[PDB]
DNA sequence: CCAGAACATCATGTTCTG
DNA sequence: CCAGAACATGATGTTCTG
């Protein structure tokens, strides 16, 4: 098996030029895409694993440039 | 005039304490569901119109605190 | 005016399609 | 295999109903 960069769920796959899980793939795709802005609630470091990755989207999406995803 | 969980505009006395609409049923649907509410962060996250969307752990114990009941 | 239900929209995740 | 679209669903918020 192999694990997502981003919350460390099960990765499905290399996507956008990182290897992701279907659900964050697609939330990345989706947060490029459209306006959102999101708010952190916490310190901007707060815990994306598969429970807690919806509580905070910009910490989500954070992790998901780190990770190095890109549309291309 | 000020929601006193989220500091949204209030809509009135909400179990107890004033309180938006959407903290009103939120904190209703908490109690009575009973949800494994997990924060991402330190049990202390901001509430405000936005975040409160973020952590229901929170918005639920903030809920609490503010004195909301029954 | 307020509680509870009903409705409407959000946000997310799996599945399908190209 | 991967991207983009379509579908499915549970959480949130507003409106109606008692
Ligand atoms: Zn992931
Ligand atoms: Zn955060
Ligand atoms: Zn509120
Ligand atoms: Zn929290």
């Amino acid at each position: 098996p192999k694990l997502c960069l981003v919350c460390s769920d099960e990765a499905s796959g290399c996507h956008y030029g990182v290897l992701t899980c279907g659900s964050c793939k697609v939330f990345f795709k989706r947060a490029v895409e459209g306006q959102h802005n999101y708010l952190c609630a916490g310190r901007n470091d707060c815990i994306i694993d598969k429970i807690r990755r919806k509580n905070c989207p910009a910490c989500r999406y954070r992790k998901c440039l780190q990770a190095g995803m890109n549309l291309e």
